[PDB]
């Protein structure tokens, strides 16, 4: 009943957990040099995630094509999340276009960004449950 499904997800918990904290500075208000450093610092966890998940030391490394093929998709989710910053920065203090009211920081952009962010978050779980569904075929 155990199955590797628990092991594969065991690495997803700490992998996505980083986003929860990143949002505290990204989504929530926190205008400061740390706010940005936090977004870029994430890129470090991505590259490390490869050696970290691979350091698990599998029995027969049967999860080679599973993870290796994921790096291609996960790479698009990490890059898409970074580029999104342009939306907040566009109103924050980098080429102001003026679309929504209020100001002061880059929280105003969150209004319009919420549209894209909606699908973004879906991508995180999409690939999370997608791989978890593989081993959860049925068995009965």
């Amino acid at each position: 009943r155990r199955k590797p499904l628990f092991y594969t997800i065991n690495l997803i918990i700490p992998c996505v957990l980083i986003t929860s904290l990143a949002i505290l500075v990204f989504y929530l208000p926190s205008d400061c040099g740390e706010k940005m450093t936090l977004c870029i610092s994430v890129l470090l966890a991505l590259t490390v995630f490869l050696l970290l998940i691979s350091k698990i030391v599998p029995p027969t490394s049967l999860d080679v094509p599973l993870v290796g093929k994921y790096l291609m998709f996960t790479m698009v989710l990490v890059t898409f999340s970074i580029v999104t910053s342009v939306c907040v920065l566009n109103v924050h203090h980098r080429s102001p276009t003026t679309h929504t009211p209020r100001g002061g920081g880059g929280y105003v952009a969150m209004v319009i960004d919420r549209l894209f962010l909606w699908i973004f978050v879906f991508v995180c779980v999409f690939g999370t449950i997608g791989m978890f569904l593989q081993p959860l075929f049925q068995n009965y």
